[PDB]
């Protein structure tokens, strides 16, 4: 077996469904999950033999500003689901204006980016720019969330909070070497509903299959983005750029397996709703409402033009924030021919 180092994150895709499915292992190739916990010190897209399908924030820094080159992108996968700024079911919040005075709890991070105040972040180090950026989330979602009422970041009182991803790292959330994710994942949406009913704040923003979890315990969610694509991410599949140039022969058994699994999915709705809830912890009905009605349907990976533009659509909101100086050049990162190549069997 072919060993790659990876990361399990959050997000609907065929890597994570070949994997438990049983593709990737008829392809010859093993996933070992990364231990990237504080102390590691070891930027982990660096590793030479090193695959992650997950939110594009981190690696359009990497390439963006960090360190360009250390890898290619091999596809992408659109998400969007659950999500918006949720409240108690008995708040007097029914509507985005009332939102006007309310405390809205948000991320450090968040703040820095409404507030347009990013202070030290160009001399910042990776990992922490990294931390910056991922406010982005609940930055965007914010400001979106906030038109509905026409009220701008003055009119709220953000309120410096623990959120999910940003203040504690995915490496802390996500499956390790002695951890499962089940065991880590599901407590956030018990320690978001916690926060609200404590009602020390008015508002948090919760989305992917926590937020499922979250409007079950009867939060809801003051405006739901879910139902508008400009609140839609692109997941971004990479690996170390190495392993194209040296393995190109392993990378398209791993794109094969990755399409075959998409392909499968759509026939295999359920079983595709299940091993994604069973990797995180939550339900089956939390999954579909955190990644969407059929996305089952949707995770043979693309590199179409359609898709590179919601990826450039999200640069484009670090760039205008300036969490990036330049754009990375989406079409030289991905290596297209592996994607093209795996397509080609069932053309």
């Amino acid at each position: 077996r072919d060993t790659l180092t990876y990361s399990n994150c959050p997000v609907p895709n065929a890597l994570l469904t070949a994997s438990e499915s049983g593709f990737l292992d008829a392809a010859g190739i093993e996933l070992d999950v990364l231990s990237g916990q504080q102390g590691t010190v070891h930027f982990t897209y660096d590793q030479p033999a090193y695959t992650r399908f997950g939110g594009e924030i981190p690696p359009l820094l990497s390439e963006g500003l960090r360190a360009p080159g250390r890898t290619r992108l091999l596809g992408i996968t659109p998400l969007l689901g659950r999500q918006g700024f949720f409240v108690r079911d008995d708040s007097p919040i029914t509507a985005a204006a009332d939102l006007a005075g309310r405390r809205i709890g948000v991320s450090a991070s968040a703040i820095r980016i409404l507030r347009g105040q990013l202070g030290d972040y160009l001399e910042l180090d990776p990992w922490r720019q990294t931390l910056v950026a991922l406010g982005s989330w609940e930055a965007r979602a914010l400001l979106h969330t906030l038109e509905h009422g026409e009220l701008g970041v003055d009119d709220v009182e953000l309120v410096p909070i623990s959120s999910p991803g940003v203040d504690v790292p995915a490496e802390q959330l996500e499956e390790s070497a002695t951890v499962k994710g089940a065991d880590l994942f599901p407590d956030v949406a018990r320690g978001q509903a916690a926060v609200l009913a404590s009602g020390d704040v008015d508002a948090l923003y919760s989305w992917l299959p926590w937020a499922g979890e979250l409007q079950a315990t009867g939060a809801r969610p003051v405006v739901d983005l879910g139902l508008d694509e400009r609140n839609a991410y692109a997941s971004v599949w990479t690996v170390s750029s190495g392993l194209v140039r040296q393995r190109p022969g392993l990378v398209q058994r791993l794109v094969d397996a990755a399409v075959d699994a998409g392909l499968w999915a759509r026939d295999h709705s359920d079983a595709v709703t299940s091993l994604h809830a069973a990797n995180l912890g939550v339900s089956t009905g939390a999954v579909g409402q955190g990644f969407g009605a059929d996305f089952q349907q949707r995770l043979v990976p693309r590199l179409d033009h359609d898709a590179l533009a919601l990826l450039e659509r999200t640069q484009q909101f670090l760039l205008t924030n300036n969490l990036l100086q330049e754009p990375v050049a989406l079409d030289q990162w991905a290596a297209p021919e592996f994607l093209n190549n795996s397509l080609n069997r069932h053309r």
